Formats: C-alpha cells, sequence, structure tokens
C-alpha cells in the first residue's frame, strides 16, 4: 500500500534529521545562498588558514608553519578524523532502518564496512559547489583552488569528487530524498561475504518501492528520475575505488612513527 | 526516561558482540565439560605444553627451549600479542560510544591510554577459573600452577590477576553488564593530562545511570551489585601498578626482549 511507503519515507527522513547535524537545506543556504546572517571563514591562501585555525573549533592541531609539519598532511590527516566522525554517525542511522537490527549480526558489519564511503562522498557533495566545500559544522569554507593547489600527491585527490558533487547535485533532491536513498546504500546484498541475502534484498526492495514513490511525488516534473539516481551509483563506486588507490600512494609518504600508535589506531581506513 | 538508557544499553551490548571473537558466554561453556562439542587441550607441564603445538594453533616452538627463547619467554612473547590485540579491539568498542569520537584528540589518546590494561584485566577474568586460563580463542587452557612455577620473575605476573578473577567472577556478571562498565571505565575524567573535562564527565555520567538500570534489571535479586562494581575499579588500578614495576624488572633482566612499539608509547613511569 502507498500509505506503507509514506510512512517508510517518514520515519527514514526522521532519523536522518536526528541522526545529522548539518543538512542539505541548512548547508545550501550558507553557500551561494543568502541567508547572510552568520558568514563562513574563508580560506583560500596558506594566510587564510593559518590566519584562521586558532580561532575555528576543529579538533587537531593549532595553527603552525615553519619547517615543521606541513598543511598538505595536517588537512588530510583533518578530513579523516571528520570521516571517522561521520561513521559513527551513519551506524546510528542504519540501526533505524527497518530490519536491519533483525539481520544476522555479521552481516550488519559487513553491510556497514563496505557501505560508509559511499555514503560519505554521497553526502559531502550535499556541503559543495562548483568552487569550494564547507568546512567544520559549517564555520569555514575551503575554495576548490587553495586545494589544487596542495601537495603532488594531495593535490588531485579532493578534484574527483569535486566532479562527483556538480553532477550529482545536478540532480536537485532534498534530504527527503537522500534519506531513503542512502539506505538502499547500505541495504545492498551483493556485498562479499554475506550469510543470508534473502533478508537483506527483501528489505531493499521495500526501500527501493518508497524511493520511486518519495521522487514521483516530490519531483513530479522530474521524469525517469528514479532511474537517473540509481545510475549515480555507478559513478560513487569508482569513487570509492580510485579512493582506497591514491589513499595507498600516500601510504607510501609517511608511516613508521613512533608517536601516532595509538592515535593512527583509532584511524584505520574507513 | 529509563527508555533511552535501556536503548543505549543495547546500543553497547550490540557493539561488544560485534568486536570480541570471545565473550564470556562462549568462554564459560567451554570452561564447562557439560559441553564437549569442542573441548580444550590442557597445559599443566613441558610435556603438554610439547603436544600443544599440535592441535592448538602455535607458530612459537614446541621441542626444547633452553637454548632457543626458554619456556617462559615463549609463553610471554605469544601473551604479548594478545594484549596488542585486545587493545586494538577495545580501541574499536570505544569509537562506537556515543560522544567519544567527538571529543578533543588529545583527550581521546588520554582515555584509551589509561583505560586500555584495567579492560584487559577486567575482561581476561571472563577466561579464568580457579585452575586457569583460556588460551588461543579458547582452544587450549593454561593451568594455573604451571604459569605460576615459572622463572623468578615470570612466574609473577598472572598470580595477582587470578586473584582479582575468582573474587571479580563471584559477582556472575554477563556480557551485557561488561559492556557498559567497560564503557564506564574508559571515560573516567580523573585521568592525568586531561585538557578538558566537562565534556568527557558528561558521557561517563550517563553512561554510569545506564549500567545502573542494567544492573537492577538484570540483577534484582543482587543488592548493591552497581556500587560493588565500582569498588572493583579501584583493584584493576592497583593490578595496573604492580604489573608495569614487574614490566621494568624484566626491561632489566633481559637486554634482549622487546617491549612492542603500541605498549610502549601507552606505558609510562610514576
Ligand atoms: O603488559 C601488557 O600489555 C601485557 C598485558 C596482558 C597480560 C596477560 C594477559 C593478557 C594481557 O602483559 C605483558 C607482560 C609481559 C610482557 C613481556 C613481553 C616479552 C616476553 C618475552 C620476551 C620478550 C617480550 C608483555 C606483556
Amino acid at each position: 500500500e502507498s500509505a506503507d511507503l509514506r510512512a517508510l519515507a517518514k520515519h527514514l527522513y526522521d532519523s536522518y534529521i536526528k541522526s545529522f547535524p548539518l543538512t542539505k537545506a541548512k548547508a545550501r543556504a550558507i553557500l551561494t545562498g543568502k541567508t547572510t546572517d552568520k558568514s563562513p571563514f574563508v580560506i583560500y591562501d596558506m594566510n587564510s588558514l593559518m590566519m584562521g585555525e586558532d580561532k575555528i573549533k576543529f579538533k587537531h592541531i593549532t595553527p603552525l608553519q615553519e619547517q615543521s609539519k606541513e598543511v598538505a598532511i595536517r588537512i588530510f590527516q583533518g578530513c579523516q578524523f571528520r570521516s571517522v566522525e561521520a561513521v559513527q554517525e551513519i551506524t546510528e542511522y542504519a540501526k533505524s532502518i527497518p530490519g536491519f537490527v533483525n539481520l544476522d549480526l555479521n552481516d550488519q558489519v559487513t553491510l556497514l564496512k563496505y557501505g560508509v564511503h559511499e555514503i560519505i562522498y554521497t553526502m559531502l557533495a550535499s556541503l559543495m559547489n562548483k568552487d569550494g566545500v564547507l568546512i567544520s559544522e559549517g564555520q569555514g569554507f575551503m575554495t576548490r583552488e587553495f586545494l589544487k593547489s596542495l601537495r603532488k600527491p594531495f593535490g588531485d585527490f579532493m578534484e574527483p569528487k569535486f566532479e562527483f558533487a556538480v553532477k550529482f547535485n545536478a540532480l536537485e533532491l532534498d534530504d527527503s530524498d537522500l534519506a531513503i536513498f542512502i539506505a538502499v546504500i547500505i541495504l545492498s546484498g551483493d556485498r562479499p561475504g554475506l550469510l543470508n541475502v534473502k533478508p537483506i534484498e527483501d528489505i531493499q526492495d521495500n526501500l527501493l518501492q518508497a524511493l520511486e514513490l518519495q521522487l514521483k511525488l516530490n519531483h513530479p516534473e522530474s521524469s525517469q528520475l528514479f532511474a537517473k539516481l540509481l545510475q549515480k551509483m555507478t559513478d560513487l563506486r569508482q569513487i570509492v575505488t580510485e579512493h582506497v588507490q591514491l589513499l595507498q600512494v600516500i601510504k607510501k609518504t609517511e608511516t613508521d612513527m613512533s608517536l601516532h600508535p595509538l592515535l593512527q589506531e583509532i584511524y584505520k581506513d574507513l
């Protein structure tokens, strides 16, 4: 019954809101949008980052650039720290999807382990436009130029994601849409190692049917949007693969450090 | 609302099952012969230790050890592998603790630094009974007596732990109890160096509430179990202290032995 689906959509959207601080709606306002009442700190130059890191509420290290701890590394690493905060936010959202917590615990871990990078880049698009990405809960903004002028390995790191974001955002989906989409992603069924695929695809079939109605009733003039969104799952996958790549290329720049034992432990890969 | 607390417990118990391969429940089932689906091989001497490499999965030496890392040394270098292994896990259990990742990076490291061994000795009791302790995921069982008859120094490492366990297991706590206690231990606040404290103590306060409800519901007839358990935290501190000084003696009577990096970094003095 359509009523059942409309119901599931509201539940998912409700949890999403509770589970994620910065929403796309909220992020869109700060961005190009006006809603000027608390403008962000633009970081466009080396001095911009320096002369504005002792004022930002970012957790990692104080601004110090003088032949000690490079900016390129402090930025990449700072990106991991946040990515890990996000994972707890996603794990909590997964537990809100009907049927999820009832599945074999091992499969739950398997589903979260492989679905997390896909969710992260999906939501990273909500905070990006063609000129840059919002930073620190939206308190600041880091231009796309500065990022492209970083170290050799780190210069081509966030460019493929800027490209994905631009095309992805062309779809003009809103938080209520993203909520269901993100759930479809988690309830895949082709993840390696699953022990009992049946219930997983059963739940996903239900989420897919909800997504179809959510898009048809929320974007009436946007024909076949359902199909267009599912096709994006191809780009995301490439984005995730291509990412583990450069990542390994970095795993050969900085490693053996007797000061990062318990810290590097908390930041494996995902 | 006692509803949210119950929900927090459920959460924690769930991540607990997901981070530890050998739960107390599996352990007791193995320790009580009632279930011979897979009984352990017993180690109470050199012969049985020799026959040990056989069925059990050991990559160490099997034959003589007098001229190739004596037995005592053989036992403890493996023990060392288990600790780093436990830390990596506890480290993983931590990230799932609501709020732990949102804290100051420096403090996170401080929290894991002082809590890790206290947790290991808490969980290590799930594998001991008056007579000994399970080894290699439960496939083996090493005699308390054998362990105590080890060379002058090494033979003092485990005894104090057995004493803690005998009394601690008296409490008859189950896996869903240990999960919350384990969390209350990490989020201390009275730990040295903590840049902050209020954020840290807000989370523990919440954990303590959940543990308090769990014990009541789960152990209705056990008077003052909450308080009794917290008093146990005192016994852990001492144990960590006798352990450290012992560790220091080995560092001097064996210039050949080397304490793993991830363990040397955690350890300190005074
Ligand atoms: O302090 C630790 O992190 C571990 C904690 C522990 C102890 C017992 C069971 C599980 C975990 O206990 C020890 C004690 C001694 C050692 C010595 C390691 C060693 C032995 C022989 C040769 C070289 C190094 C390592 C770990």
